[PDB]
């Protein structure tokens, strides 16, 4: 799994606290436009296999944007880092007294989310508590419209650090399908910052590569999303001249 057994006894500690499965508790409270809402998820983490199991529940009633706008929103702290890359994994460093995560997403030709997030352990619970915040939206457009298909693509999301933050960066772009068959870009920038003083893993330019499912709960009547996901680490080669040559 397994996953205590790396020469680096820092990589020991943040390894040890994501082997096997955890469970995720993720807590927002929302405003787009003056819409307000909140979303409350449950599930599990298995970063052994970079999986994420979650079912969010909108606890105010009808969500006033779709789902699929929040699923970036809604803990990459599980995501699989290979053996090589271990090193790099900033997410699990900052644990178990967690990170501050903040985004601006702008949908093209329409308005933006703002988001905070705080993610640390409570007890053996990981948590992700939120704040969004969306302004300039069009009432009748695509998100506010719902006029997105409830599906996911899969991507590439490359991380660097940010070295005078002692954090992590990146930026990339979402394409929500349209129902006529065009696209909504969400175009996302994000920093990560640790919420304590200790050491970190500050890591060398990389991509996670993801992929997600989204479903509904036959016997669910309250507004809900099902999330399958897939998060792994990926874009540094190893050694020696290589391996296998």
């Amino acid at each position: 799994h397994h996953h205590h057994h790396h020469t680096d006894p820092m990589v020991s500690k943040g390894e040890e606290l994501f082997t096997g499965v955890v469970p995720i508790l993720v807590e927002l409270d929302g405003d787009v436009n003056g819409h307000k809402f909140s979303v409350s998820g449950e599930g599990e983490g298995d970063a052994t296999y970079g999986k994420l199991t979650l079912k969010f529940i909108c606890t105010t009633g009808k969500l006033p944007v779709p789902w699929p706008t929040l699923v970036t929103t809604l803990v990459l702290c599980f995501s699989r880092y290979p053996d090589h890359m271990k090193q790099h994994d900033f997410f699990k460093s900052a644990m178990p007294e967690g990170y501050v995560q903040e985004r601006t997403i702008f949908f093209k030709d329409d308005g933006n989310y703002k988001t905070r997030a705080e993610v640390k352990f409570e007890g053996d619970t990981l948590v992700n508590r939120i704040e969004l915040k969306g302004i300039d939206f069009k009432e009748d457009g695509n998100i506010l419209g719902h006029k997105l298909e409830y599906n996911y693509n899969s991507h590439n999301v490359y991380i660097m650090a940010d070295k005078q933050k002692n954090g992590i960066k990146s930026n990339f772009k979402i394409r929500h399908n349209i129902e006529d068959g065009s696209v909504q870009l969400a175009d996302h920038y994000q920093q990560n910052t640790p919420i304590g003083d200790g050491p970190v893993l500050l890591p060398d330019n990389h991509y996670l590569s993801t992929q997600s499912k989204l479903s509904k709960d036959p016997n669910e009547k309250r507004d809900h999303m099902v999330l399958l996901e897939f998060v792994t680490a990926a874009g540094i080669t190893l050694g020696m001249d290589e391996l296998y040559k």
